[PDB]
Parts: structure tokens; C-alpha cells; sequence
């Protein structure tokens, strides 16, 4: 039921800032009940006097911003257009550092040097007590991979977390609204009145609201963890939530707007910088690589036909990919090399192969989670790779697999849930095989590219 | 073409607008700008061997000592208590140090246009945005952006200039105007500013690396003296103040932000600090728009691909099938005609040349450069006798279907277009070497060229084979 809470229409905001919803050919309609007080539906040309309405409205009408109360203070004006009406949020009220951190983020050589640099700067620009960089694995559980922190605050590096610490609907949001901050986690929520879209006749969609009332479930989270000031930035490699810059603080802390814009730009930089390294390991490997591969190709290219060619040098080509066993799978011809799974090799994997192929391949570390009955066969089938020969179908799919490996994984303790406390706790992990990056995959691809020459 | 020979990293001099120091590990300053006599009282032969701190403030002394600790600019050199600007680096094995004379509103202007380049939907909407922003912040009379071609010749593809400033837009430039070595370092030294071009260079004394047997490598120098030829160049062009930024898409010199000014003009560190970022942000978008278009070409190739799947499912000869779909799929990639070359069967669909298509193009095909393709925009160039059929075969694109023997070949043909390109020059008219005196645009109209294939159009053909294969199962 975790992916079921509707967080985007919460009908409230946070007390520190105040916001207004207006009718677009500008008159103002639906009000946040955080701002009527220290300053109901109303006509919009009716804001500070023409200085901050008019010039700021025309810039909003045609194509950030800086903004007369009884109390006479000064606010920050951020906005956006969404579900067809005009939003406007208000919160209370250097350059070298930013560029030099790009300049350092550009020279960083390894994926760790990229992140601990990323982690480094956005702490030095929010002062936050802890700035962790959080990569998602495929199952979208995570691991804090690098970390930069003030002393005396507990350290969470190399630490795995449930996928559940941020649920499914929460994640589209961070895939589309790329940044979020709550300064005090014990803010008493101040409602929006009404929560009626006057336009679409239903609750106030508060999606690109950065003042939005947040989940009490994740409020429960930070009174647990004991950090009362928190912000994050999501990391987007091609519309996919790759990971998160999760910032923390023992005490509440506000980061002002142009101060929060810099934080994000860093993540964007890492979003190529990672993509830089994603691709130069992708060609550092195809080289060594060719030297030995091309050899046992000409040894499989002793093709009067292939099995006497391949399986003669398969005991060599098996050693390439951690091939505990493999299988050839044509609908008619299934050929095993090495250690064999028998019947749901054919139907429960090839149908499993190209369906939701998505034109990309299928690889998995776990099978008892992707096909439940693989649990009995973990000793030879705990993890599986498969490459289509391509149309859906005949879709003749080749596949290599891996046995299970007993690794010990650390956790913010007991992933067994409501949660309570997150001290270090070990789980021995069964039914899991050891992974793949493309010095095996790009080998595997450059296997069947090479094979397909069997014309 | 000695152009590519002149050693430019060791001019033996720096520029007057600042002063430079060369120091070893323990701050024995080795060489110095010959205007340093006017700075501490000592003529240069006396600076030599002296220590750093004495030259300096007690404040500024320590603040460099810490910056050097980390195994990167900018400190301030208030040294005695006026304020200087400290850009440094290690190079050779010694630590260089260059010196320069003396928030928010600057920086809103940055993201306002950082996030502008993020929105840009075309290159030209992006580069009249890059060039626009560079100009808003370095106030240069003219801000051009320069595209490098395959030969390292170039083209002004966008431009922003204040009115009154004569325009070099859409103009081509020879590959000689930036010779080999300049590029070799513009790849690695991404920035250069020369603020006056009739400046009298301040030499460094000595011109010796004490570290090794060399003159002084002024590679990472912002202050290094440039070639006199490139100066006679810009007296000719009529712009007496210039700055360039290198636009690097992944360690290949892609192009250049070349700013110009009628009179001299200076850009402080911050000014061109933000500007190094603009070419950075821009080298990014170029790669996004590049690859975001590979997805919308992969888009419209959908409906008409589905066409020839149903046409090989029905006919099960792909030739019969695809060559029926021929009328459209060779418009998809704007090809004139194509041909399918199986070493056994050559079937020529639409417009195509005869018997030298076979061997003189499939033995030219891929050279067993397995990861490689083949193409041209002129074929009369490479098979000279193809000049005869240059009317139907001027450019070509051609995909293998295997490691040679089997050598299956698909190939797309494009005809000859009379396109008009123009430049300053006289690209043949390019004792010492000497730079051109006139830069008025001459037009040339080109014999035997196809339209430029893009990865845009290439990604099309690329997908075709990768489905023919899918089907053949
Ligand atoms: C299934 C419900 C949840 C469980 C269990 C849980 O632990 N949290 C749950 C719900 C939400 N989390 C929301 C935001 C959020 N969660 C995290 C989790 C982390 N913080 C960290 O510091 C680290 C790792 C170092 C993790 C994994 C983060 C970072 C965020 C974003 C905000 C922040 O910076 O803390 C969330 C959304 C609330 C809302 O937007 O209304 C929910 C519902
Ligand atoms: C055969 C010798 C040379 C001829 C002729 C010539 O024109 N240049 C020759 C050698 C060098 N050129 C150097 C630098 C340089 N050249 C250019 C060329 C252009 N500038 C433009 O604005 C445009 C078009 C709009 C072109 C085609 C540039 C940009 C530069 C760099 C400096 C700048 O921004 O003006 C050069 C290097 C000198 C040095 O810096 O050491 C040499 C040797």
C-alpha cells in the first residue's frame, strides 16, 4: 500500500513560506491558508503595486523573480504553469566556487571521484550536516556510494537501503520535479483553502509546488533518523531516476532559492559526468576485448558448421562471462553448453525475454524474484543474461547464466517495516548472483554481432 | 604550409596587461616578466633565486602556500597592499603564476542564459543564444561561433554583433587560419584572450627551464605571446581586440567561440570564467540536440518501416518487399536511388550506376574495418571515372551486412547538387609566411557534391539493416 498514498494533492503547505493560486487572465482564486493571516477570492491586478505584479505578470504571460504588506517585508517569487492555472510560491529571502566545482567535476577520473566531488560542493553551499549521494540499483533499492559530512554526525557510506524508503509514486515526482527541500520536519502543516481545482474540479495538484505539504510517513522517518533539516536533488540520466543527492542536517535549515538552484546544476553535471564514464569503460573493454576474442572466433569460424567450432572453443568462450552454463535457444533447437536448466529454460525465459523487450536486453541477478519457481534451481540459475536475436518472435534468444554467491550486505537495519531505527545490521543474501557491466555485456553483444555473421 | 610548424608555446615573452612568475617547489622564482623591475625594485637578474614571501604580503604569502598544498585558480595577490589576481598552475615541473589588475547580478544573468541554452530547440536557436550571452557579459562588439568541419576548415554558423559591426555570417574560413599546433593546444588550453594586438611583448628572463633542458613552456599561459602572423591577421580584419573559447565535445575540437572588438578590450577572470562555462553548457546541448534528433528520425521511420515488415512477411523475399517500399524509404533518407549488393545478386532499386558499382565500391566498402562504414558527398573525388555518372552517383552511403566474405552490401545514392559556398578568400592564396589582406566573401559553386549525410540520416539506414536481420529469423 506504499505506492498508494496521494502526496501531490495534499491540500496543504509548509508554514515558513506562503503561496497563492490565481485565475490565468489574471484574477486570483484559490487560497493557501498559511498566508491570509499576517497579510478569500479576489481580482489579481491587485498586488504590489505595479512594480512586482505588472512587470512580473507580463514576463509570466507572454513567453525566477524578485518581489507592500502591512508588516512590510520582502519575499522570493517562484512560479510555474500547471493543470492549466498559474502557481506562485513565496519564501523568505559565490559564483567562482560554482564554476570551479564544475571544473573539478570535469576532471574527476573515477565514478567515486565524481560523486565525492559532487557530494563535497553541495554541502559547502548548503552547509548541511550530511550530504550523501544515493545511487539506485535496478530494483531501486539503493546504496550511498559516496559521502561528505561535518564531524560528529553518523556515517552511512556503502550502506544499502530499502527501495521502500522512497515509494513508487514518490519517484515519478522526483523524476519530473527534480528538487525538494523541507527545512523543519516538525512544521505544522497549513492547509490550502480550498483544495478544489476550480478549473478541473478536484483537489489542488501541488506537484511543482516546492512548498507542498509533505508525507507524515517520511516525517516519521526524520524524527527517527534524528535529522530535522533536509533537502535533496534527484539525478536524471535520460528521464530515469538514476540516483539522489540526499542532503541532511541535525537541526532545521533553510536554503534560499538561488542557493538551491546551484545544488541542482551540480547533479545535472554529474548526469553527464557519469555518462562520460558510462561510455569510456564501454570502450576501454572492447579492446581486450578483441585480442583474444577474435582468436576463438576464427576457432569457431572453423565452420563446416558451428557446434564443432564453438563448443570446441566454448570451454574457452564460457570463461568469458562467468558462464556457469549457457543455452542456445531456438524454438526448435535448444543447445546447452555446460550446466543445464531444462524446461522453463525454453518457454518461461524466451517469452520472458522479448516481451517487454523494449528493444533493450534482459539481464538479471535474481530469478526467484522474476520467475518465482527458480528458487529451487538457485545453484545453477540464480542469475541470468539473455540476448535476443531480435524480432518478436522467432526471437532466437541466446542466454548465459550464473550461480548464486553468498555476499554479506549491510543495511540501515532490519528492512522489516512498520519504521523504527536504522543501526547497522547484516543480511546474508541467498539466491543472488554476481552482476554484469558491459565488459561482459558489450562482449556478449559483440558475441552475437560476430555470430550473426553465421550467414 | 609551414603554418603547422611555428612553435607557439615558447614565445619567450608574455603580454603587458599583466606580469608572471615561474617558481620551483620552495618558491625560488626562476623567471619573471621583464616588467617586474617596476614592481619590487629589483631588476630581473636580482629577482632570480630570491624567495617568494619577501616579494609579497604576509597575508598573500600564506594564502598561496595553502593553495599549492593540494596535489586550479584564483587567489588574490595583495602584496607589499593593492589587489592583484592570481591565476596559477603546475607545468613542466615548476609552478607558474600570472598576475592581473582589478556576487549576484552577474550570476542571475548567467543562469538566466544557462537555463536558456537548456531550452534551445535548434542549434541555431542555441548558438544565437550562446553568442548572445557571451556578448551580454564580455561586451565585445561582435561574438561569432565557429563550426569546425572534417578538414578543420570552418564556418560561422551563428553570430551576435552590435550594430555598425560588419558581418561575417555563414562565412567559411580555411583550415589554415588555425594551423595544426594551435588546435593541438586549443583542445587542451580551452581559453585565450588577446586584448590588444599591437601590444609590445614583455619578455621573460631567462628563457630557461632550470628543471630541464628547455625554453619555457607557456602552454597554460593566459599571458603568453602569440604569433605575429596572427596579429598581422587581425590588423587586416580590422578588429584590434579578440578572445576565443574552445568548444570541446569529448576531446575533439568541435568549434570555437571567437569574439571580436574594433578597439582593444579586457575581460577579467570572472568575465571569461562564466564564459568558459557557456562553451561548456553549449558543448552539452550540441550533444543533446544531436542525440534527441536521433530519436525523432527513429520516430517517423516507424510507419514506413512497419510497411516493409508486412511486405516481407507476405512476399518473403525482402528485395521484392523493400524494393516495393522503395519509393518512400529512399525519401526517408533523401537518397536518389539505392542498390542491394549480394556478391551473387545485385538488384538496383531506382537510380544507380552499372558495373563499377560492384567491385569498385564493395572492395572499397569497409576494408574489414569491422566497426566502420563508408560514405562521401563527392564520388568523382575518389573514383575519378565516377565523374561520368556523377549525375546519379555523386554521394553515397553504404552498409555492410557481414564481416567481408560474406560481403553483403546495401548502398544509398545521392546526386550532384550545385550548392554555393562562400568565404573570405581565395582559399588558394593563403621570406616568411603571410596572412590575407582582404576578407570579402567570394562565392564558389560546387561540382559533384551530394547533400551532407547526417547521423540523422545515417541512423535511418542504420536501423534498416537491424530489422532486416530481425526478420530473416
Ligand atoms: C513507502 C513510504 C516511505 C518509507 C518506508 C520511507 O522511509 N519513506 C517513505 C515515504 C517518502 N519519502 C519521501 C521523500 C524522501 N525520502 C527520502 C529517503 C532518504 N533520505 C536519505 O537521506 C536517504 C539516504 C541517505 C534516503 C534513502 C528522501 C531523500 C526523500 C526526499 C526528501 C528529502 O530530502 O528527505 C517522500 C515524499 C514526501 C513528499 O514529497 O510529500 C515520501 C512519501
Ligand atoms: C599560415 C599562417 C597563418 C595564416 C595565413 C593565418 O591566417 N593564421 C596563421 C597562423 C596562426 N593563426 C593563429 C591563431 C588564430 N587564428 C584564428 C583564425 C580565425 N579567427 C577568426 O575569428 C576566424 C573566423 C571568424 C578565423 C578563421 C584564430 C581564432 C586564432 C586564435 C586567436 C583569436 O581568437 O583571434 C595562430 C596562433 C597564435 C597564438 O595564439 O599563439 C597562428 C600561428
Amino acid at each position: 500500500t506504499c505506492d498508494d498514498e496521494p502526496i501531490h494533492i495534499p491540500g496543504a503547505i509548509q508554514p515558513h513560506g506562503l503561496l497563492l493560486a490565481l485565475a490565468a487572465d489574471m484574477t486570483i482564486v484559490a487560497g493557501s491558508d498559511n498566508l491570509p493571516e499576517l497579510t478569500i477570492g479576489r481580482s489579481a491586478a491587485d498586488v504590489f503595486d505595479s512594480e512586482t505584479h505588472n512587470r512580473l505578470t507580463i514576463a509570466l504571460a507572454e513567453p525566477p523573480i524578485a518581489v507592500t504588506m502591512r508588516k512590510d517585508a520582502g519575499f522570493v517569487g517562484s512560479w510555474h504553469r500547471h493543470d492549466q492555472l498559474v502557481f506562485l510560491e513565496l519564501e523568505p529571502p559565490f559564483f567562482r566556487r560554482t564554476n570551479s566545482a564544475i571544473r573539478r567535476l570535469q576532471a574527476a577520473e573515477t565514478l567515486e571521484s565524481a560523486c565525492a566531488a559532487a557530494a563535497q560542493e553541495v554541502r559547502e553551499i548548503t552547509g548541511f550536516d550530511r550530504v550523501m549521494i544515493y545511487r539506485f540499483a535496478s530494483d531501486f533499492s539503493g546504496e550511498v556510494i559516496a559521502e561528505d559530512r561535518c564531524a560528529e554526525v553518523e556515517s552511512y557510506l556503502g550502506l544499502h537501503f530499502p527501495a521502500s524508503d522512497i515509494p513508487a509514486q514518490a519517484r515519478r515526482l522526483y523524476t519530473i520535479n527534480p528538487v525538494r527541500i523541507i527545512p523543519d520536519i516538525n512544521y505544522r502543516p497549513v492547509p490550502v483553502t480550498p483544495d478544489l481545482n476550480p478549473v478541473t474540479g478536484r483537489p489542488i495538484d501541488l506537484s511543482f509546488a516546492i512548498l507542498r505539504s509533505v508525507s507524515p510517513v517520511h516525517l516519521e522517518y526524520m524524527r527517527n533518523i534524528g535529522m530535522h533539516g533536509t533537502m535533496s536533488i534527484s539525478i536524471l540520466r535520460g528521464e530515469r531516476l538514476w540516483g539522489l543527492i540526499a542532503c541532511h542536517h541535525r537541526k532545521p535549515n533553510y536554503v534560499d532559492l538561488d542557493g538551491r538552484q546551484a545544488c541542482e546544476l551540480v547533479a545535472q553535471v554529474l548526469a553527464w559526468q557519469i555518462g562520460v564514464m558510462e561510455e569510456q569503460a564501454i570502450t576501454r573493454q572492447t579492446l581486450k576485448g578483441q585480442a583474444i576474442q577474435r582468436s576463438l572466433i576464427n576457432d569457431i569460424e572453423q565452420l563446416h558448421d558451428h557446434r564443432a567450432g564453438l563448443a570446441r572453443n566454448s570451454e574457452a568462450l564460457l570463461e568469458l562471462m562467468g558462464a556457469s552454463g549457457l543455452c542456445l535457444h531456438s524454438r526448435e533447437g535448444v543447445i546447452t553448453i555446460g550446466q543445464t536448466p531444462p524446461g522453463p529454460i525454453i518457454d518461461q525465459l524466451a517469452q520472458l525475454a522479448g516481451r517487454s523487450g523494449g528493444s533493450e536486453l534482459f539481464q538479471t541477478d535474481r530469478l526467484s524474484t522474476i520467475i518465482p519457481e527458480a528458487g529451487a534451481f538457485a545453484e545453477v540459475a540464480s542469475g541470468v543474461l539473455a540476448v535476443p536475436l531480435s524480432r518478436t518472435p522467432p526471437r532466437r534468444v541466446m542466454l548465459w547464466f550464473r550461480p548464486e554467491v553468498a555476499q554479506t550486505v549491510y543495511w540501515a537495519g532490519n528492512p522489516d517495516k512498520s519504521r523504527t531505527s536504522f543501526a547497522a545490521w547484516t543480511e546474508q543474501t541467498h539466491g543472488r548472483a554476481i552482476a554484469w557491466q558491459p565488459h561482459e555485456v558489450a562482449a556478449a553483444v559483440e558475441i552475437r554481432d560476430l555470430i550473426i555473421d553465421v550467414i
